[PDB]
């Protein structure tokens, strides 16, 4: 193996490595280390540990916050050159190096073996942060979460006397490292050590051919793409439309629903974007698939005056997945400053919550065509899992996501103000945040938001860690204390040892 | 390694594999063969040769025409699982397997080694088609063409008895197979054999460290992105703006220019789109770089009544390249029907030609936001090499490019009609095609257009092979007869033996 690359501030590459998906956070370490093998990750961590240096890891660069790129980080280990994806016959599982990106993973697994696993739809997202935090996407209703396929993980860890090792932790019942496995099923990136690779396999796979080791997705899908012109919207129409979407999703979010195969995402962009958009997809092989999609669209439009433009077509799965995917290049990906938020639902928003959203999404005093809240269908196979079995919170029927993206740092204050205000107004009855209760079930650690730990925005009394992990947090602390007892791996929202 | 994959029509992967960048052309072979090594590509070709099957190769699926997917193709060898990029210490050059995509090549080369090669901007374009056809991009004015770095090429070939073998052909003067190397420096894909891998290296490189074997791009670029509204854009404006663009490019298209680092692309969309668009870039370490972009923009708009909305910023090279690249996923990339055309220039379009483009670009009886023609700056270092030394015709100082993309197969005739009529009417003085002369240099093999072989659109009497290859065609024909004597590798625009 070629020796690990070290990139110092005098090297031309440093300024590029300092930048990832969020341009608000530019890293300035003493150096970037790019390793090629697990033994080089060991060496990198042990150097940092010996001299007390603050170390973080980057896989895909998609962190919503400054977890990797904090100005007090001294060393950044970038895993983008460990991206192998292959079947491992000794284990009967697909091996995925942590710097592989989801888009590449889907292509390799599918073309070479005809299988897939249910991760997210954004292309440049790294396996490192995605899987460990409880990755989901469009196939989750049918197949569950990424972590439901996590057979094993290999992790570089640091014990109380500064000794660095590489351990493989599996889900087998007698695995002495089982706890470290469980922590990676929703505990989140940057907490327990450097994940070097994951192994993926269905827990009920038959034999050991790769073609049976993970699920075959359905072969093709009816896809609907719908938009409603903002120029034609009223408050009442907005309220009614989102209510219909929500009501239909809450009736159809269990594995018993004959519509469980229908996945849909409603993007409510701010008015400056020109439209509200939705994409929906259903496997062709579901009984009456095409009629099911028609009933769904007709229900959506009941009692709503604006008529949508609609295109319907049929595509193979992988193409359906790339249609909906977010690009890793182009003006939407590169040089973009961002803020994201998250809130999960097991119940409908109220008419008052939706009128408040409408007030923020129609504001004519703001202009940002990439400002949006999104409602994302969820549930299904996700919620048939015993929730003790993984570290991811379960029970939401629907996720919601808030985002503003812009390019000018001059404008930071007004974009941050806009996203904070809409999210707080929506959650004004619960101290401005989704406190776990009858309607909210929390938030998703892979859409982190540090305003949850800010007394000016979170006036609920409920700490951030409850919001993101609910009842799994204290077990995560204990596993943290066992495996990273010096708190070498940390960030604003890292598991505190206890 | 793993045995090669065979995908027949009963396999769920077939419908996906049958679909590439252009949905107008759906492949229907007997099977797809996905090989993992050169030996397996030999086996695949030997099977098709033995039974006289019509065989084609796919790398990235970016062909503008049906050369891969044509219905008479029986076997398609898909190289997407051969996408290794690394330095090959033995030959002193970067090894690029034919199935690697340019997006991934630039990331690997730059991050691991701090180097690059001047290829194209589109992400999912495959090395196989791209390099052999004579790839270019944004850095070509400073660095030349991809083929200028082509140190060697490995090709699976078939002799007159139908024996299949592998040859490595190099650029070295004593190489007995130099002729095969030269044919790959612009002869285009799908002619001589299956390219399994390329080796890339500067001809003048010092020593044997990878960091020195290809050029380091400039670390940072000033970037400008510009758009003019169609709202009150008039013929007069349109014609002044492009003339201004062209005058400028033509004065500053040589290695003597202190503006040669300035690279710019003008997109003239149909009124449908709302705007005309332009992106420019210049390295940061060019003396007075920031001011030169100011001068360039000033001259552009002189005598032009629409005021351009403008944004300027500074980025690292690799970020700059990903900003202006075209995504390989999302609505712009997936499930899209396309038609492309091209014409290179050695001198300016006349006022009449521009009037004719304006008319077609303004035509209110047509709707297609994706319809455009583009002026892409070119020349510079490209034109300091001997036109003999590679198979790519050189001479153009500027490249032009035409495209319509849509999704509805029912609208094919309207979109084809538009692109065909605008192209014809701009070349109406020369029989509807850019005949090599004082002002036109031809067209580019990697933007193929079978309408140049259609008596109804090409009335110039100049055959397609002269437009694409000028003086180099007879030599290509001779290499073709020597290396593919049975014409195994062919398509509509393949080199005809003789
Ligand atoms: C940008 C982006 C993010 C998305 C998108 N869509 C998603 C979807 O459809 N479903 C999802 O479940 N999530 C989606 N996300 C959110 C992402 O899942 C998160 O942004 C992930 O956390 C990103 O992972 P990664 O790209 O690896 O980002 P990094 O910034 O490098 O790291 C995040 C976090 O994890 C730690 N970490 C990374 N790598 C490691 C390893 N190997 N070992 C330990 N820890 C690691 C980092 O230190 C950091 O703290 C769609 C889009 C466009
Ligand atoms: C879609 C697309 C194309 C682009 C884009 N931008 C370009 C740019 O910025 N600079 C360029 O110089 N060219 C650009 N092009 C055009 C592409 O260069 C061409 O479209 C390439 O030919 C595409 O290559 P590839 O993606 O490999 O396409 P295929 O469809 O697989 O094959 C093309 C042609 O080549 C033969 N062939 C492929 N692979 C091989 C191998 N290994 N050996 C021999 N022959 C091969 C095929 O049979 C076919 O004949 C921007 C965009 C978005
Ligand atoms: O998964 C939805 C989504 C879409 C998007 O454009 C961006 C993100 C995102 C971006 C950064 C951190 C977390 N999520 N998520
Ligand atoms: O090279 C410019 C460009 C842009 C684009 O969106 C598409 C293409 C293209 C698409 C198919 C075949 C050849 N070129 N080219």
């Amino acid at each position: 193996t070629r020796a690990a690359v070290t990139v110092k501030p005098d090297d031309h590459r440093y300024d590029l490595l300092a930048r990832a998906d969020n341009y608000r956070f530019v890293a300035q370490p003493e150096y970037f280390r790019l390793p090629y093998s697990t033994a080089q990750v060991v060496e990198a961590v042990s150097e940092a540990v010996a001299a007390g240096k603050r170390l973080t890891v980057r896989s895909g660069g998609h962190c919503g916050e400054a977890f990797v790129a904090s100005p007090d980080v001294d060393v950044i280990v970038d895993l983008s050159s460990m991206s192998h994806v292959g079947y491992d016959e000794e284990r009967g599982a697909f091996e995925v190096e942590a710097g592989a990106t989801v888009g590449q993973i889907y292509r390799v697994l599918y073309k070479n073996y005809g299988v897939t696993f249910p991760g997210g739809f954004c292309m440049g997202v790294g396996a490192g942060g995605h899987i460990s935090g409880g990755g989901y996407g469009p196939l989750s209703r049918l197949l569950g979460l990424t972590v439901d396929y996590l057979h094993a993980v290999e992790v570089v860890v640091v014990d109380a006397e500064g000794v660095v090792s590489t351990v493989v932790a599996t889900r087998e019942e007698d695995d002495p490292n089982r706890d470290l496995w469980w922590a990676h099923t929703g505990g989140g990136g940057g907490n327990f050590g450097v994940i070097t690779r994951y192994w993926l396999r269905s827990p009920d796979a038959v034999g050991d051919a790769p073609e049976e080791a993970l699920p075959r997705p359905p072969a093709s899908f009816h896809v609907a793409r719908v938009s409603w012109s903002w120029a034609e919207l009223t408050e009442a129409d907005y309220v009614r439309l989102v209510s219909n979407f929500l009501d239909w999703q809450l009736r159809n979010c269990t594995v018993d629903s004959p519509n469980i195969g229908l996945y849909a995402l409603l993007e409510c962009f701010h008015r400056s974007a020109g439209h509200l958009a939705m994409h929906a997809q259903i496997p062709v092989d579901v009984p009456d698939a095409e009629e099911r999609m028609s009933w769904f669209l007709a229900e959506l439009n009941e009692g709503v005056a604006v008529a949508p433009s609609l295109t319907r077509r049929r595509l193979p799965w992988l193409a359906t997945s790339q249609l909906l995917a977010i690009p890793d290049v182009g003006p939407g990906a590169i040089g973009v400053r961002r803020k994201v938020k998250s809130a999960d639902l097991r119940g409908p928003h109220t008419r008052e919550q939706l009128a408040a959203a409408y007030r923020h999404l129609s504001r004519a005093d703001y202009h940002c065509p990439s400002a949006a809240m999104e409602y994302i269908a969820y549930g299904g196979r996700v919620n048939t899992v015993d929730p003790a079995a993984t570290a991811v919170p379960r029970g939401a029927s629907l996720k919601t996501f808030y985002m503003v993206a812009w390019t000018d740092p001059d404008e930071d204050e007004e974009h941050l103000r806009w996203i904070r205000e809409i999210y707080r107004d929506i959650h004004s009855a619960t101290g401005g945040v989704p406190t776990p209760d009858e309607v909210n079930t929390g938030a998703y650690i892979n859409y982190p938001d540090i305003d949850l730990a800010d007394p000016e925005w979170n006036t609920s009394g409920v700490p951030w860690h409850t919001i993101y992990y609910g009842d799994n947090y204290p077990r995560l602390q204990e596993i943290k204390s066992r495996w990273d007892p010096r708190n070498v791996f940390r960030h604003a929202f890292s598991i505190r040892p206890r």
